[PDB]
């Protein structure tokens, strides 16, 4: 919804996200999936420079991604790491929602 929440939900300072821990918290509430971006915040924020009204934007650079994907056991995940481009919704020069990968 806003930059501070987007950071909470999608930015990680470790590639090795402990999914069974973090995804069970209330913020995520055992949902099926979540993508974390392993990067410092400024390169992620720069994606949206100059974009004022909401607009979806596909990154021009690739980023390290860590996905927590649920398994056949509820709220139990597999961590999958990859490098890919992604799309975010930019608003007032900051990413405010994660759209999808690739």
């Amino acid at each position: 919804q806003d930059w501070l929440t987007f950071q909470k939900k999608h930015i990680t300072n470790t590639r090795d996200v402990d999914c069974d821990n973090i995804m069970s918290t209330n913020l995520f509430h055992c949902k099926d999936k979540n993508t974390f971006i392993y990067s410092r915040p400024e390169p992620v924020k720069a994606i949206c420079k100059g974009i004022i009204a909401s607009k979806n934007v596909l990154t021009t650079s690739e980023f390290y991604l860590s996905d927590c994907n649920v398994t056949s056991r509820p709220c139990k995940y597999k961590l999958k790491k990859s490098t890919n481009k992604f799309s975010v919704t930019c608003e007032n020069q900051a990413p405010v929602h994660f759209v999808g990968v690739g």
